[PDB]
């Protein structure tokens, strides 16, 4: 019922679970050129590796489990990020992992486009809306803000 | 380490959560010229909304909680699906609806193109691999396969 | 709704990794009543029970590639009717086989499973293992036509 | 490793959740005369339910959300119960409704037989090993008791 | 590896629904011993708060559309020193916010927290509201710095 | 709407997660003196640890993955414990660590006062209410109690 607009040059979140962490680094070298044209941001570790491996400016947030996946939610919910890749891992996932289904949500809260795995980071990537503003339709979410409050 | 190919012609999964079910059938309507080039297939009742608001043909598994989730999760491992369409609610998913995190899980398995929302989903669709082959790489799971077995 | 298992049963048969070893030793004390039977595993299971008894077992993927969803599949189109899965409460591992929504299909349907080995071992005791059982069903009508909101 | 004896007059759970009380009444009714043979004791309103619609006596200790699942876990530890039905709802599960889980990992930790549905319960109760002692083989637990404990 | 909270708190405010009438009876009862510090809620709790009472409160997003997340970024950024969480242990709603999330990054850097009025009076009484206090943080230097498997 | 009353001689549970089982040693250990006036009652493992090394007695339960967390939250539930201190791991928490989340949520429907962390447990033993009778509002269950049980 409301849009959001994704602008041209968009802001890209780079998180891998730490057993796709090397996939990830290897997917940021095969689309640099593309992707060194947007603004990348990381968690922690995750841009470290990037930056020590590729040489390729990444910012970074807070380690993911230590805070860096809520301060890259918040920037999601702030429409401070347009884009997330996410490369999880549905296999070997550690205790200290990225919690998947918590950040997921809340792209899906905002429509934001987001690749769980290489293949749809690469549908994503190929699209020509990286290259355009797009418009991403959102729920109106004033009538859940004026909710009634239950008195008990 | 191994790749997969996807077809030209892409078979697609459609659910939707049941207070995202309108924005799925929308969805579909807004880009059905694009997508009637393609096999589409859906749980029960997301499959029967889109066949009757729209008229477009849609083959139908079980209703999602019913076992619908695991007929279309066998298909995906089994590389008959190609492409998966997943409107799921993050706010006021109901007790029935489809397990987000298991439904998706087995799709990064499988290294599967997957939109979670409908600016992911648009990204998807204005791929040039929508309309081509595309080469997924699979993770190797043959060490997996030959792990040792615990004696107890 | 009625359900009728069939005299013959196909029996599905998981084990955790950890659980795997009292799995194989269960099937080795029943064999002589479960080959009987139609067995299917997922895949790392059953390829340990054809190799270390050579007891005959259809296998499917293994569990967490796709496996838990192929036996599912055949749960919910009722062609499984006895699941035996033994799952860990203790080391499960990462790649373990999902357990709430692999056993909430059997609850969906109605269909016996087993957790463990003291419940496999009452279920196999049952006269109802040889014979036809007719499961009451749960109603779905109702939940099929359902209203579906606007947004 | 380790053995424990089921006795030949079993202690017998009975719980529900909210959309399955109805069901696990009829089947306490249908299995009355033998269900009376044993000892029975169930969460505070699903025994409440049996008594009153039934008449047959169930010890009850609190309803299950509000402290009677832990006490009936605690009972299963302690080896004061030796059976367990729990109809739990695989589909409409409410807010409040036993959390699933936790309730039937100490049954599967200890070995313990258990239903969770009707289909189960039949086969069950018609085990011969209803009425005789039964050898439920049990993990030998002594070398996590005395596992190393880290240091941080 | 110490943190030092400061004498005056950053303290934050969040309720589940069916909670937030009882958030807003504690905050009234505690008026005096609470604006003396910085109150920060997310959206719809704060609002109620300053609807109903007239008490100052800084406002995130409402926390399933982000509050949580926002208010998670200041814990772990050491913005809020205390944080009192009144969730639903019986009736918790499909959008209410995550407990587990939001607690575990509390737990992550040693941040007093409460989950109920009883937790939420013992803290507010402790004579460290009005003092400094010297809370341990976990040392994360090894997890920082742990081995990156090669797949 | 009711009132429940902790008495001035507490008795507080004591329960770690593995890698935190030294965290609460040093705990007890820095909080001997006051925490010795009060009834001390901790799962197995922890229970064994604090004994042994500080000389500090405590009631011993089950091991918490095994039963000890149900026998402690059956106890929760029937008010015979007034204080919990739960050291959870939110790092690396093993397969057999305690469940959090069940155990907690009990601790909130009879609001008790309970600490996750060592900063939260040094508020509430610095609180004069550890030495003083303190009486909790708890919410009134007898509408949840008598609910309507739905028919199907």
């Amino acid at each position: 019922k409301s849009i959001r607009t994704l602008p041209e040059r968009k802001t890209i979140a780079l998180v891998a679970h730490d057993h796709k962490k090397d996939d990830l680094v290897r997917w940021v070298q095969k689309h640099a050129g593309k992707l060194t044209k947007h603004n990348l941001i990381a968690t922690g570790t995750t841009g470290k590796l990037i930056e020590e491996d590729l040489g390729v400016e990444v910012k970074r947030v807070m380690s993911g489990p230590l805070g860096g996946d809520q301060q890259l939610g918040s920037m999601i919910a702030q429409r401070q990020i347009d884009i997330v890749i996410f490369f999880w891992d549905p296999m070997e996932a550690q205790p200290h992992d990225s919690d998947v289904k918590a950040f997921i949500r809340l792209c899906v809260v905002w429509n934001t486009p987001m690749a769980c795995d290489s293949a749809t980071a690469d549908f994503i990537l190929s699209s020509p809306f990286m290259e355009t503003e797009y418009q991403a339709e959102i729920p109106d979410y004033d009538g859940y803000l004026k909710r009634n409050i239950p008195e008990a």
